[PDB]
DNA sequence: TACAGTTAGGCAA
DNA sequence: ATTGCCTAACTGTAG
DNA sequence: TACAGTTAGGCAT
DNA sequence: ATTGCCTAACTGTAG
């Protein structure tokens, strides 16, 4: 329905959109990890074209899409973004007001 | 022979110390993050007590521990841990002088 | 070093 | 099995 | 804003 | 399927 596979070699992931809390950049050269529920996921991908995909991906910095239909909530003062499954991450001073 | 349980509730996950790279907080309360070779686990742990376990695995920063075993190369200049995997920590001030 | 800012994990739920 | 609030202990930076 | 420092992802392997 | 070197684009901070 709606799905996407996180390219990983030796196999692929597959998952929903909405599984996905974030996505962030890993210490792996030109790796990512999703961030589900409670797995995350290292695959290649890029940051760009993931946000691109839809409109409640949003690249809220350089290193973080955030899915927005899995926000649980916003520090905008902070500018930490918080999910529904207890992680969070920070949104940049540039994207912060367009969430 | 040298395992460890990451302790994850609905189950556990049973690695061995080798197996590992490195050890780093999670954004979730209580969590940590092990690093293996090319998935990252989630589970319930202190890294205060991991360390404790043997001296391989060497406590760089408040929020990293390292295995010793698993460390590829070192830049002590910038202070990033370089490890097997291609992944990389940082290791604090007070810390680095010590691995 | 000592200082203003950050955080691992205790305590309670 | 999970989550937040708190503080003692860490962190990077300048003098 | 503009500045000194960091990094995602192109290009090569 | 993987890894490093590079730079255009981001990042936080002070004036």
């Amino acid at each position: 329905v709606e799905t996407i596979e996180l390219k990983r070699g030796s196999n692929s992931v597959y998952v929903q959109y909405d599984d996905i809390m974030f996505f962030e950049s890993s210490t792996k050269s030109h790796r990512l990890i999703a961030h589900l529920d409670n797995r995350q996921i290292e695959f290649y991908g890029n940051l760009k074209e993931l946000s691109q995909l839809d409109d409640r991906f949003f690249r809220c910095h350089n290193s973080f899409v955030v899915n927005r239909h899995n926000i649980e909530s916003i520090d905008s003062k902070e500018r930490i973004v918080y999910f529904k499954n207890k992680e969070h991450c920070y949104a940049s001073v540039r994207n912060v007001k367009k969430i």
